[PDB]
């Protein structure tokens, strides 16, 4: 069988069963949380996790809120940080300690962003980091070092774009990719608790993609992820979610490096937005559901599941005791990229937690965004519509 498979003949047999609602569509990501709630079913009497697979993150909040409409919710579900704030004002989650879930250990970035008037509503789960991947052959043929700061990005891009005939950043025009260059050049969402889109910082992180299209360095991915790309085309380096690990590791045709962020200075790296999600356990499951959940997060955050679900995918391992375990160790000890997206972990910036944030990132900055990358409209006037139109929502 599948993992899948063996799943659904657990909960067959089971006496309970806690659905938990994802957002993995296949991959890696999808493999690994499928083994440990194999391994998590076969450890108990009858008390199972079925997992449930909703589509992408999005169609996950999506079938979330009509889960809510229809009277009738899963027991856990995946959910970023925004989600949670979302799901708190219906009063829907169950606060993670009073469950008995014990959290000493967890990564405090991590733990923060769960926490919500010092209350904690999400366990860490799988949390990703932007790292700098690159074609360690491309860069050695020039001779041109792995870029430190910005400054010397822009400046490989530049040299490397023109001894190969095309760009060889390869970015998505999206939030994501928006909040590396955003956070790198100072900026912050949030200004005296406003939310701001169009502060000088993001006009000028707009601006630097925007003069990377037009100068020839920097190319816009509109169909696919980038490691879907690959192939087409001379490639040096993106900006992307450790959690792409095993796509890039899969798709490369050249020596694939993961590098550190280039930051202001070589001082320290470069921040990398910190994306993924937590699980939530609503307040709606039975008391035995929600003992099956306390079980599962337990087990997931035991160090050997964290070490397996880490190397398996590129997510950063959420406990300390994580890196203490045999196979993590043995893992890094044979692969240098495990302990660089961890060390890329420790220069961490987390997008707002507001309720509304999801349709803000998506639909009104990913869209401005995509207006001034691929329609040359003025990143002035694409981030002030983009601000208007968050204000109008916010105050709605
Ligand atoms: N709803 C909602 N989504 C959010 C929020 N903040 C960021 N994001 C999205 O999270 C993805 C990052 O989450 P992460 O777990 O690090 O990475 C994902 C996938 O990105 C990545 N993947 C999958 C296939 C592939 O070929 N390559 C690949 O890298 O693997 C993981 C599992 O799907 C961004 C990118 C996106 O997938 O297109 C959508 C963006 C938020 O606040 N809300
Ligand atoms: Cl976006």
């Amino acid at each position: 069988m599948k993992p899948e498979d063996v799943i659904k003949e657990q909960c067959a047999r089971a006496k309970v069963v806690a659905e938990l609602w994802h957002g993995f569509t296949g991959g890696a990501p999808k493999a690994a949380l499928e083994n440990l709630v194999v391994e998590f079913n076969k450890a108990q009497q009858g008390r199972c996790v079925r997992p449930v697979p909703q589509g992408g993150y999005r169609d996950l909040s999506t079938k979330i809120k009509a889960a809510f409409a229809a009277g009738k919710v899963p027991t856990m579900a995946q959910a970023a940080e925004n989600n949670i704030a979302l799901y708190l004002e219906a009063k829907a989650l169950l606060p993670i300690e009073s469950l008995g879930v014990k959290l000493q250990g967890v990564n405090l970035t991590f733990l923060n962003a769960v926490r919500f008037g010092g209350v904690v509503y999400g366990v860490p789960f799988n949390k990703s980091i932007q790292v700098l991947y690159y074609n360690k052959d491309l860069l050695k043929k020039h001779g041109v070092p792995v870029p430190a700061t910005l400054e010397e990005f822009v400046a490989a891009a530049k040299k490397l774009s023109r001894a190969e005939g095309g760009p060889v950043y390869w970015f998505q025009p999206d939030a994501s990719t928006f909040a590396y260059f955003f956070f790198n050049l100072g900026g912050s969402y949030l200004k005296d608790g406003k939310l701001v889109l169009n502060s000088k910082e993001a006009v000028e992180a707009l601006t630097l993609l925007q003069n990377g299209v037009k100068e020839g360095w920097a190319k816009p991915i509109t169909s696919g992820y980038i490691n879907q790309n690959l192939g087409s085309g001379p490639y040096a380096f993106s900006v992307d979610t450790s959690a792409g690990y095993t796509y890039y590791l899969r798709a490369a045709k050249f020596d694939l490096g993961v590098a550190t962020l280039p930051g202001r200075t070589k001082g320290q790296p470069g921040y990398g937005l910190v994306q993924g999600t937590n699980l939530v356990v609503f307040r709606q499951a039975s008391k035995e559901e929600q003992a099956v959940a306390k079980d599962f997060l337990e087990f997931v955050l035991s160090p050997r599941a964290q070490a397996v679900f880490a190397t398996a995918t590129g997510y950063v391992p959420v406990t300390e005791g994580a890196l203490k375990d045999p196979v993590y160790q043995a893992y890094a000890a044979e692969n240098p990229d495990y302990a660089t997206i961890v060390r890329q972990s420790r220069y961490a910036k987390f997008e707002p937690a507001l309720a509304e944030w999801e349709q803000i990132r998506f639909d009104i900055l990913g869209q401005a965004i995509k207006e001034a990358i691929l329609n040359k409209a003025d990143p002035k006037a694409a981030l002030d519509r983009a601000q208007k139109l968050a204000e109008d929502l916010l105050s709605s």
